[PDB]
């Protein structure tokens, strides 16, 4: 369980795939919340440079890790806790 200290929350933006992303997180030992709260450590979000998305801005200011969906996908592929900084919300794929 590489993600044992993680609590993910899938952004509203990624609602279409929330169960998939939560399941990947749980497979790696993480917990998840269905909406954002003070227990979340990692917010899964896809956005753009200088993003004005409301939920993104809110989470950003709380200092929580904001990562691309590809952070979960690649952590699962590698069975490893990959660094968050390689997977900003502006990362769209390899």
């Amino acid at each position: 369980k590489p993600l044992h200290k993680v609590v993910v929350c899938v952004s509203k933006k990624l609602s279409k795939k929330q169960s998939e992303l939560n399941g990947i997180a749980a497979s790696l030992g993480a917990d998840y919340r269905r909406s954002f709260d003070e227990t979340v450590t990692h917010f899964i979000y896809q956005g753009r440079p200088n993003d004005t998305n409301r939920e993104y801005k809110s989470v950003k200011e709380r200092g929580v890790h904001i990562v691309s969906e590809h952070w979960l996908l690649d952590c699962a592929q590698e069975c490893k806790h990959l660094p968050e900084s390689l997977y900003p919300h502006t990362y769209n794929g390899s």
